[PDB]
């Protein structure tokens, strides 16, 4: 299996009301030294607008030039067409603040308000902990891309 451990917490199948903020616990359990300098995650959500922005709540992965991605597709696969997330460009230069937890605020744009009680209803996430939680790339390649089922 992989060398990274991640946990997810938020809601089983609740709505959004434009105001959301999912939290997760990402920690390299199978590695002693890891840098979030070339790690980027990818999340999905049913919408039209490309989101609004994010707010820092609680993090311990250093700091840097983390970039935010935001795109929209006209393909409602399961229950999401819009894909927004972040890409860490740093975190530390030595083992220490590379294994902790990540929690932030997620404010969407009040242009197209939707609820995740439709997509999460068929997913039932935020209840299991698997190595594969979402689609993300690390070290220059893709490794994860699936929710805990």
């Amino acid at each position: 299996m992989a060398s990274i451990s991640v946990q997810y917490r938020a809601g089983d199948g609740s709505m959004n009301s434009n105001q959301i903020r999912p939290q997760l616990q990402i920690k390299n359990n199978g590695n002693t030294t890891v840098d979030l300098k070339d790690v980027t995650a990818r999340y999905w959500y049913k919408a039209k607008n490309k989101g609004q922005n994010f707010d820092c709540d609680y993090a311990q992965i250093g700091c840097g030039n983390v970039t935010h991605k935001f795109v929209t597709l006209h393909k409602p696969k399961q229950g999401a067409d819009t894909y927004l997330e972040l890409g860490f460009k740093n975190g530390t230069l030595a083992p220490g603040a590379s294994t902790g937890n990540i929690q932030l605020r997620l404010h969407n744009d009040d242009w197209s308000n939707y609820a995740q009680s439709g997509d999460y209803s068929f997913f039932k996430s935020n209840t299991f902990k698997t190595t594969k939680k979402i689609t993300l790339y690390d070290q220059g390649k893709l490794i994860w891309g699936t929710e805990p089922n």
